[PDB]
């Protein structure tokens, strides 16, 4: 149908906007601490601590399969990156500190993205 196409164009445009959002969030992680999944070869107990791992490469695969229906689902994944880190790692660690700075800096980007998603519809 023509509606299904219209729908698919909106999703495609949401994916376009979310791709730009993802690039902006990932620039706030210049150390690349959150770039890839925590290695289960290197942290073999990880899944005993963290039940839903997440990282920027994993978000990117979901994004490119247009697997985010709305900004809320995208934010959920970004929040997992931060929140998982802040639980697994202690406060005095470069990892925890990196998460705090990504959260703080990402806030600005996410604030505008929400306005843009509501605005463009």
């Amino acid at each position: 149908s023509m509606e299904q196409v219209a729908m698919e164009l909106r999703l495609t445009e949401l994916t376009r906007l979310l791709r730009s959002v993802l690039d902006q969030l990932q620039d706030k992680d210049p150390a690349r601490i959150f770039a890839q999944p925590v290695s289960l070869k290197e942290v073999p107990d990880y899944l005993d601590h963290i039940k839903h791992p997440m990282d920027f490469a994993t978000m990117r695969k979901r994004l490119e399969a247009q697997g985010y229906k709305n900004l809320h689902e995208f934010e959920e994944d970004f929040d997992l990156i931060i929140d998982n880190c802040m639980k697994y790692n202690a406060r005095d660690t470069v990892f925890y500190r990196a998460a705090v700075r990504l959260r703080d800096q990402g806030g600005v980007v996410l604030r505008q993205a929400r306005r843009e998603v509501d605005s463009i519809g």
